[PDB]
């Protein structure tokens, strides 16, 4: 497992992240996540199966404007 590490904006209760960290979690590859309510963060540590971009797009939708900082 590799580890990606976004800025995910509109974020204002744990409802959100709990919501986040959840739908990464069930996506594939994802087989943890780390998420922090402190600088507005998700750290997704993930294997090949998933897609970053992915991972955006399910924020995205999720309700959350989101852009990936970087795959490491």
């Amino acid at each position: 497992a590799r580890e990606v590490i976004l800025a995910v904006h509109g974020m204002t209760c744990s409802a959100c992240t709990n919501t986040i960290n959840t739908q990464l979690r069930a996506l594939k590859g994802v087989t943890k996540c780390d998420i922090s309510l402190v600088t507005n963060e998700c750290q997704v540590t993930y294997d090949n199966e998933v897609t970053a971009d992915s991972i955006k797009e399910i924020i995205e939708d999720c309700g959350f404007d989101c852009e990936i900082l970087r795959d490491s």
